[PDB]
């Protein structure tokens, strides 16, 4: 693999390359696309979705808009770092193409901002809930008209690759979605297969899949013009990841580690005496002990030590990749930044504190048993009005919720009912089971 | 003015200077008072804070958190874009100290990112009752006992003081806040003076103040090492403002301008129609045809027209600040950059509707007078609590509100009552009241 071709700034449909040393640098491809992803409805929507992480009338938790966000400045950092030492590493790529430090900082950051855009509501339990749906529930009698790989979109129904499919699907004007360039859309392909086979080894790209077959001649294109590296030649595709997707993991585990964290605590699941005991480690060598003693209420100490905490693991996830760097242009590195680290005991023991205290609440397994209900009660809906939609009532629920082969419809109601807001499901929700 | 010393890097309390030229690129000063912003506790509490204006159940209206955030994206992009034609005709500032473009749209989009954390709820209403509250409500009985400017700053509370006041206290264990860089605060001050005179003159710099008595030594100590050139004859001080904070001026008045007219459109307060109406000589040059009538959607098609009319004034902003750049540079200039725009009539038009038909909407005046009874009610308690702090009540009240000087207590109550989540301060207001 070559970063010249890596760093694409190619868009949906483009007819001529378009050359980085050509670009102004008041509209650099991926800054805009950065912006173009902030003003997005999709993105926008955010603000009305919750996490599974229960509020908190006292203290601040996260919505999903603003986990987004803190996601994507943590991956700003993690770009710019490593831009910074791969044009060290590899000096014509500025010499000769004219890439600057900030294109890799914009790249990760977009594709981060990006990450959380197309799940569904409830968490993997949302997920969950809508494969059941056509595993074994209404949608089950699909299984015979459909293809093996086309089920599997649905029985194991993603949220990255439905967010791949809200970031380039084309609708009447809006030709290639967001159009974002080539290498943000690599950047956030962090497992480049379908969803058959299943789990076909234990590497972290093959954990999941990352495109729907509704969007696999999209992914075809971007992978061939980032030169991404084949990694099976069988009717069944696969590349090796985008480097910079390893950026954009990277910012998810740390803030998906830290932060649930200090949500916990200042939510009270987790009790404050855990907080310095669990985050001693990665912060001993930074913390200002005196500055610590001072602060006198809890969630000023836990957001001190969760900005350690996360500048600690940036400064490694950089070193970790660039000691890799190779192996992952050569697509032979088959782990996780994260994976590598030094603090890999510490990081275990606060994710598996977050899965007692915050995870397994009671809070937490209400909402998602509540959400396999609201879900599976609007697909039932959808889908009894694509299969008979000459019933009165079915015109009812195809104005009130909507406003193409068999398995397009389908992926689409997934889709769509994947991205509404939760107040939006909710209300729609009640008014079908008249509530 | 020079524009090396208007750059400051310098944070509260710096011993020694800090050079441009040796600051670290992955860690640029004006970038971390961004990612500083961002994960601020007065920031993050933007998510549990509404504007005025009505939500609604079937389209997207923003809250006070992802309106600061397109404000503070507008404000990059007039930042990049001013820097690079600033560079371009003062080159000693990146030949000689370093200065890059992209300094400029940090600067920018942090001071503006921040522009409304210290806003209190219910708009400028909200204002008006916490000054209401001092004049003529129980307040009133502090006029004796405080200087003119000091019953000022609460007879005319201003959420542009608060802010500042928000980005720069200091507690134990925080001194200076979140130690911004003087650049950013000079940003961030749009209107450099005091509460006493009021409304001098006619300048829009002059309209309000942008610093409380409390924070009168910190602004002194920024305007120093900026170089603001002072205005005021007398004893008050005034300050001529730092050029870039005309910048985060115009992102505000584009994005107040324009996404509100979105958000009133997409409310169905405002008549679909009027989108193209009052757009289309903002949008003429740069609009596709095609694209706009094949969109299927009102929320599509009024987010292009927002998109496009945004475009046009980021553009004409540019110009603008760089036709007057030298009268800004000598305090001069006496106008707000979006005055001198050829679209002003139009602006002014989208406006006024605004005004009819959200600002004067029932719902809004119905969510104003109940804000005043809500302000009112918290500020009595916590008045009355630290008028006679013995009693057994007014200690249950400061456990449940609060857990120096008259003045410093004060303003410090009206910061923290401005500050309340609107959740948190809905419960404590309902507790008071017995609900």
């Amino acid at each position: 693999a070559n970063w010249e071709h890596l760093l694409s700034l190619k868009r949906q449909g483009d007819t001529a390359k378009r050359l980085r040393i050509e670009q102004d640098d008041t509209r650099l491809g991926f800054e805009v696309d950065y912006d173009a992803i902030i003003f997005s409805a999709p993105f926008r929507s955010l603000q009305d979705k919750t996490q599974v992480i229960p509020l908190s009338k006292t203290d601040f938790v996260h919505t999903r808009l603003t986990h987004s966000l803190e996601v994507s400045v943590v991956g700003r950092s993690l770009g710019r770092m490593v831009g910074k030492k791969l044009l060290e590493k590899y000096p014509h790529l500025e010499q000769v193409y004219g890439y600057k430090f900030n294109d890799f900082g914009a790249i990760v950051a977009a594709a981060a901002l990006a990450h959380d855009i197309g799940n569904p509501p409830f968490g993997h339990s949302g997920e969950k809930a809508i494969g059941e749906f056509f595993k074994n529930g209404y949608g089950k009698r699909y299984k015979d008209s459909l293809t093996a790989k086309e089920y599997q979109d649905l029985i194991k129904f993603e949220g990255n690759a439905n967010g791949f499919k809200v970031l380039s699907q084309s609708k009447p004007g809006a030709q290639g979605g967001l159009r974002l360039s080539y290498a943000t859309l690599g950047a956030f392909m962090k497992y480049p297969k379908e969803s058959l086979p299943h789990k076909p080894s234990d590497h972290i790209a093959d954990k999941k899949y990352g495109f729907f077959q509704s969007e696999r001649a999209l992914f075809e294109d971007v992978a061939q013009e980032l030169g991404l590296l084949k990694r099976s030649t069988t009717d069944d595709v696969s590349w090796s990841r985008h480097p910079l997707a390893y950026l954009v993991e990277a910012a998810d585990d740390i803030c998906y580690t830290i932060i649930d964290f200090e949500d916990g605590i200042n939510l009270g699941l987790i009790p404050e005496e855990y907080a310095l005991e669990y985050m001693v480690k990665l912060v001993g060598q930074t913390i200002d002990r005196n500055k610590y003693n001072a602060l006198q209420e809890t969630s000023d100490r836990v957001s001190y030590l969760r900005a350690l905490a996360i500048g600690t693991l940036i400064n490694e996830s950089v070193d970790t990749f660039m000691k890799y760097e190779e192996e992952i242009l050569a697509g032979t590195f088959d782990q996780s930044l994260i994976d590598k680290s030094n603090y890999q005991a510490q990081i275990t023991d606060i994710i598996n504190l977050s899965i007692e205290r915050i995870y397994n609440s009671r809070e937490v397994i209400e909402k998602e048993i509540a959400g396999y209900e609201i879900l599976s009660t609007l697909l039932e809906a959808r889908c009894r009005a694509l299969d008979n939609n000459d019933t009165h009532y079915n015109q009812l629920i195809q104005q009130l919720l909507a406003p193409k082969s068999l398995y397009e419809n389908l992926i689409q109601i997934c889709a769509e009912v994947s991205t509404m807001t939760d107040g939006k499901a909710l209300r729609n929700y009640k008014k079908i089971k008249g509530l």
